[PDB]
C-alpha cells in the first residue's frame, strides 16, 4: 500500500497473508473454512495466515493453516487477468475470533463514489522498493467506471473497477494482490492489477466480487 497508514494490529480481522516460505499474497476469510483470494495469485503448497500483523514477528494470536485445495476460477484469462479470482479451503477450519474474523460477500455491487477500505503487506513505494512488516490500510472511493476504462483503455472488463485517485499518491501495489477491497461491510473488489502504484491516471484495478457470488457459494458448497 502506497500513501496509506499502519492499520493497527489485528484491525482489519479478515485479511490474510499468503505464505509460501515467505508472504506473497493477500486473501480474505469468507468464513471459517475458506478464503478468496485472485487467481494470478495460485500456487502449489500455499500456507494461509490468519490474526496476522507483523508477518516477520509471532505476536501471539497468529493461526497458521494449510490450504487442502486452490480453486482457480473456470474463465480465468492470466493474459488479461479476466475473473482474477480463487478460493482456497483450509484444511482445518479456522478458530472464529475477534482478531481472525469472517468478511461478508455482496449481495449487490457498490456504487461508485463508495468509499473503501484497501490493505495489505505489499510495497509503500510509488518509485523503489520498501516492504512493510505491519499490515497497511487506504481508504480509497470507487471509481467510475468511464475513468478506469479512460484509464486502461482496451483491458478492463465487466469483471473489473478501479479505486484510488486520480491525481496519484494513494494506491495498493505489489504484494498486496489477492488481498481485501472492502466497502459497507462487504467485500467488493479482490487486488488485481494495475500500471505501477499510485502514479496520476493509473488507480489501482480490482476483480468486481459482486459479480461471483453465485459461483463462490456454488462452489464453496459443492467442496
Ligand atoms: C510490476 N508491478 C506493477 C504494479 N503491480 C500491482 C499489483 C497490485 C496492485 C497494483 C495497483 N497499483 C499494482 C505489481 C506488479
Ligand atoms: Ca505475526
Ligand atoms: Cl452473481
Amino acid at each position: 500500500i502506497v500513501g496509506g497508514y499502519t492499520c493497527g494490529a489485528n484491525t482489519v480481522p479478515y485479511q490474510v497473508s499468503l505464505n509460501s516460505g515467505y508472504h506473497f499474497c493477500g486473501g480474505s476469510l469468507i468464513n471459517s473454512q475458506w478464503v478468496v483470494s485472485a487467481a494470478h495469485c495460485y500456487k502449489s503448497g500455499i500456507q494461509v495466515r490468519l490474526g496476522e500483523d507483523n508477518i516477520n514477528v509471532v505476536e501471539g494470536n497468529e493461526q497458521f493453516i494449510s490450504a487442502s485445495k486452490s480453486i482457480v476460477h473456470p474463465s480465468y484469462n492470466s493474459n488479461t487477468l479476466n475473473n482474477d479470482i480463487m478460493l482456497i479451503k483450509l484444511k482445518s477450519a479456522a478458530s472464529l475470533n475477534s482478531r481472525v474474523a469472517s468478511i461478508s460477500l455482496p449481495t449487490s455491487c457498490a456504487s461508485a463514489g463508495t468509499q473503501c477500505l484497501i490493505s495489505g503487506w505489499g510495497n509503500t513505494k510509488s518509485s523503489g522498493t520498501s516492504y512493510p512488516d505491519v499490515l497497511k490500510c487506504l481508504k480509497a472511493p470507487i471509481l467510475s467506471d468511464s475513468s478506469c476504462k479512460s484509464a486502461y483503455p482496451g483491458q478492463i472488463t465487466s469483471n473489473m473497477f478501479c479505486a484510488g485517485y486520480l491525481e496519484g499518491g494513494k494506491d495498493s501495489c505489489q504484494g498486496d494482490s489477492g488481498g481485501p477491497v472492502v466497502c459497507s461491510g462487504k467485500l467488493q473488489g479482490i487486488v488485481s492489477w494495475g500500471s505501477g502504484c499510485a502514479q496520476k491516471n493509473k488507480p489501482g484495478v480490482y476483480t468486481k466480487v459482486c459479480n461471483y457470488v453465485s459461483w463462490i457459494k456454488q462452489t464453496i458448497a459443492s467442496n
